[PDB]
């Protein structure tokens, strides 16, 4: 029984825990041991949880950031049902009572014992909250349809819960042996060394000697560093980087100079290098798993006696405005000598001071420190900016955590993609960061869906294998049942790499038709329409994906041949016809925070009373080239529509109206004008964030139309201006955007308003959206990695200017675009 979860967990998580053993690795096997024991406490408090907090933990509510309408409601295990006429300010309590009134009628004769669950998904609707603030019923007034509703009893969610169950005296200088390697070259080889405290070095690197190439490579040479062995902090980072001279690099390496325990390092180590695109301060500080090939240097820590860093208890013992708002050597020198004032009339300032103090002196560290010990919490603004790199200590990363608690679930979700990534920054496996992600993904059970994929997509990239399949072996020692869940998924996962194999292949050597029959016979086989079938979509949990449609699947006649999965659903009715596309091959993380980076745009906006009716669909990366993107139904790209195929409702005389026609046909009489606002609304959404963003090459193959007017972008796929892009008006938006008038400058400038607004309230939140693109250098996205890319957000927000400013630059900007337009 534990054995056949211990498969379970190896199978989910793409790596046998076998292989954990095998490294008879003591850090490891005390993450495994004290990490099952946190998460199976978080479990053991979960099945306990009341009825209401359970709805809490396994269905979030999922809320927007007078009016009459119809919702039909039943109960659970009846078909018959009510349309009741509700307000949209009334609470679920008083639809569930006047549910209660029809039921105790009809069956000729307590609402809070009573949830509300959205037909066929795991959503429901409870709470003090007007409906109209539930996103549920907030899109259906939107799209038209009436809200369908279904009362379950609190005896059946509890059902549901009980089913689920489980020091300072080493003044000399620091030094190494550098011994030998054995390693793969074309001349001489340089060892060259440095010391980092985050990206900051403690003093300068110093080289290697000369040799030739012919190696197996010999040294015994010491290497001493110009700093006091006292003196490293610790969180001191000890970084090498091997290549050759008559610049040819072929390897780097890091290690901290402590352990785990806090001890200091002796003596004698082998590291295991990683290939080279010359010091990597950011690379893991883990040796390399392929060792079999991979170049090694041997080292040797000198044993100076054990010794510890000392406890937190010895460590205790022991014109500024104007600037405050990079920073001069004097001006350094103010804010240092003013760190008790930062403190009690600044404590917002405190990332600006822990980047003076001096991380190399070991009496400034304690002087920080034990600021640092007494320092205000911090907003969750300030809170994410300390989570960077240029902070290595444990001590700041610890405060930021504890900053960081008052996170919303909302929030933390907003935030997830990026603290993953900044596990790749840590330098031990048990940290703060883990705990605090694994708990809240113990006390959510959507926060851990997501750190589970985001996690098991890269478990492929042998630099964070190690580390992420561990806390995923924690989070299913904390959740078996949702272990279970995730299996159903992965094993859907699987059939569909080899049904998308199976094409690549049949593609090739037969036409669409014949192919697209094959797949469907393929996909008639039991293993499959099982596999396929009665899941969670890893793109949204409360979605459903109930009954494959085989008869609606197809591919993508072009490169990577991507799959088009339809399903359908009775009980959820309309609802449960959702779609997922797979794609394999390509890489979907730029994509992904791209979107990512919209969606918090939509919320911002929202947040100010702006809707923009943008298009936030899925987007997933799930293995290696490989993830999920979720189908938008009822939508057609701009090239296909603009093909003005005759035998259409939208055949144009002049193919500019071609995009009118299209809206026309599919909103007759009055419903033209709301479908051209949507149009207007959406576009100005899309125009703003793709400027903001650096994303060009913006054409009609890659822009979409929904049929109530709402555009939207796809496949981005380059974005920070790396291909300065300016703003783009297409013609054709805007006269669209225009009623179809050659002038209409009460339309085109309603229009630029938009435009405007969105603009205007990005900016305000521009250190979020830096804060946010800082941290995400940690995923080695190509396009993301040096400062350059930070920068062109600093230029397209004009964090720099007066909102005045700005706003006029931003004018001279759209209309240049104008001009461009024809
Ligand atoms: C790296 C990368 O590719 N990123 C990508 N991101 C996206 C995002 C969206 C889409 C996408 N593309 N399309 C058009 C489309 C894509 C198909 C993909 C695989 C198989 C069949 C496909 N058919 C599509 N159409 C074209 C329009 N037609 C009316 C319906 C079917 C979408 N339709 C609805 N929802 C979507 N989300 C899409 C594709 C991609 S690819």
């Amino acid at each position: 029984v534990k054995k056949l979860i211990n498969s379970q967990i190896s199978l989910l998580i793409g790596k046998g825990l076998h292989e954990f053993d095998s490294l008879r690795d003591p850090e490891v096997n005390d993450f495994r041991t004290k990490m099952r024991q946190f998460c199976e406490e978080a479990a053991a408090h979960r099945q306990q949880l009341g009825w209401v907090e359970w709805l809490q933990y396994s269905f979030p509510l999922q809320l927007e950031p007078n009016r009459a309408l119809l919702v039909n409601v039943k109960f659970e295990g009846s078909e018959e049902s009510f349309t009741f006429q509700v307000s949209t300010k009334d609470m679920p309590l008083a639809l569930m009572a006047c549910a209660l009134r029809k039921k105790a009628t009809v069956f000729r004769q307590q609402p809070e014992e009573y949830a509300l669950q959205v037909n066929g998904r795991h959503e429901y609707l409870y709470g003090n909250y007007p409906l109209c603030h539930f996103q549920y019923i907030c899109s259906c007034l939107h799209s038209g349809l009436t809200p369908h509703l279904t009362m379950v009893h609190s005896s059946s969610i509890l059902a549901m819960r009980d089913e689920q169950s489980n020091l300072w005296s080493l003044e000399q200088p620091f030094s190494i042996e550098l011994i030998e390697g054995r390693k793969v070259n074309a001349m001489k080889l340089v060892v060259q060394a440095g010391l980092f405290h985050g990206n900051e070095m403690l003093c300068k690197t110093v080289s290697s000697s000369e040799v030739n190439v012919c190696s197996e490579p010999v040294w015994k040479q010491r290497l001493e560093f110009d700093i006091s062995v006292c003196d490293l902090p610790r969180m001191a980072r000890l970084c090498f980087a091997l290549y050759a001279v008559v610049d040819c690099p072929i390897a780097w390496a890091n290690l901290m100079l402590f352990d785990y325990k806090d001890q200091l390092k002796t003596g004698e180590r082998c590291l295991y290098m990683w290939p080279s695109v010359l010091l990597n301060p950011a690379g893991t500080v883990r040796g390399n798993p392929n060792t079999e090939s991979a170049a090694a240097l041997v080292i040797y820590l000198p044993e100076v006696a054990p010794v510890y860093f000392p406890a937190l208890e010895k460590i205790l013992e022991l014109l500024r405005e104007i600037l405050e708002r990079e920073l001069y050597e004097h001006e350094k020198d103010l804010v240092w000598k003013m760190r008790h004032e930062v403190q009690e009339h600044f404590p917002e300032a405190l990332a600006r001071l822990l980047l003076v103090t001096k991380w190399n002196k070991h009496e400034d560290v304690a002087q920080m420190l034990y600021l640092l010990c007494s320092w205000p919490e911090l907003p969750v603004l300030s809170a994410l900016e300390l989570l960077d790199f240029s902070f290595p200590d444990c001590y700041v990363g610890s405060f930021a955590i504890k900053s960081l608690r008052k996170l919303t679930d909302d929030e933390l979700f907003q935030y997830l993609l990026q603290l993953v990534q900044v596990l790749k920054y840590e330098s031990y496996l048990d940290c703060e960061l883990t705990k605090f992600l694994l708990g809240r993904a113990l006390a959510n059970r959507k926060i851990g869906h997501f750190l589970f994929w985001h996690l098991r997509s890269e478990m492929h990239v042998p630099s964070v294998a190690l580390r992420f399949g561990l806390i995923m072996e924690a989070y299913c020692r904390g959740s078996t049942h949702h272990m279970k869940v995730l299996m159903k998924q992965g094993e859907a996962l699987s059939k569909l790499k080899a049904l998308n194999d199976f094409v690549k292949v049949s593609s090739q050597k037969t036409t669409k038709p014949q192919t697209k029959e094959m797949m469907h016979m393929c996909m008639r086989q039991e293993t499959y329409m099982e596999a396929l079938s009665h899941l969670q979509s890893p793109l949204d949990p409360s979605t459903l994906l109930e009954e494959v449609c085989v008869e609606q699947c197809t591919f993508m006649d072009s490169k990577m041949k991507p799959l088009w999965i339809m399903y359908s659903s009775e009980e959820a009715g309309s609802a449960g016809n959702v779609g997922i596309i797979f794609k394999n091959g390509d890489d979907l993380r730029q994509d992904m925070l791209t979107l990512q980076m919209i969606q918090l745009m939509d919320v911002l906006w929202k947040q100010e009373g702006l809707d923009l009716r943008m298009t936030p669909y899925g987007c997933l990366p799930t293995g290696d080239r490989t993830g999920l993107i979720e189908v938008v139904l009822h939508s057609d790209t701009i090239a296909n529509i603009q093909l003005n195929k005759s035998n259409m409702a939208a055949t144009a005389a002049f193919n500019k109206d071609a995009l009118l026609n299209w809206l026309k046909s599919k909103n007759p009489g009055e419903a033209l004008d709301r479908a051209i606002e949507e149009f207007t609304l959406s576009c100005a959404g899309y125009c703003v964030a793709t400027y903001v963003l650096g994303i060009g090459d913006r054409h009609s193959d890659n822009i979409m139309i929904r049929e109530s007017g709402q555009l939207f972008h796809i496949d981005f796929g380059h974005f920070l201006g790396n291909f300065r892009v300016p703003f783009i008006l297409t013609y054709d938006f805007v006269h669209v955007i225009q009623q179809g008038k050659t002038n209409n400058s009460e339309k085109f400038e309603r229009f630029r308003g938009y435009c405007e607004r969105a603009y205007t309230i990005l900016r305000r939140h521009g250190l979020l959206f830096l804060h946010l693109f800082a941290l995400m250098r940690a995923a080695g996205l190509p396009e993301l990695s040096c400062s350059k890319d930070i920068q062109y957000l600093k230029d397209s927000l004009a964090l720099g200017k007066t909102e005045e400013e700005a706003l006029k630059h931003f004018r001279v900007k759209f209309n240049e675009a104008l001009r461009e337009s024809w």
